């Protein structure tokens, strides 16, 4: 409950790396690391954000 989101204003890139940062969007979304969460917050007008760092 708090306003913690990550940053993507260098989104979207064409290679996510791999790790695994699992970042649940405000909507309950997994996504994989900060670049697949960051690609939803680029093709989504910022309307996804996140609620809570880890899986959902």
């Amino acid at each position: 409950l708090a306003a913690v989101s990550v940053d993507c204003s260098e989104y979207p890139k064409p290679a996510c790396t791999l790790e695994y940062r699992p970042l649940c969007g405000s909507d309950n979304k997994t996504y994989g690391n900060k670049c697949n969460f960051c690609n939803a917050v680029v093709e989504s007008n910022g309307t996804l954000t996140l609620s809570h760092f880890g899986k959902c």
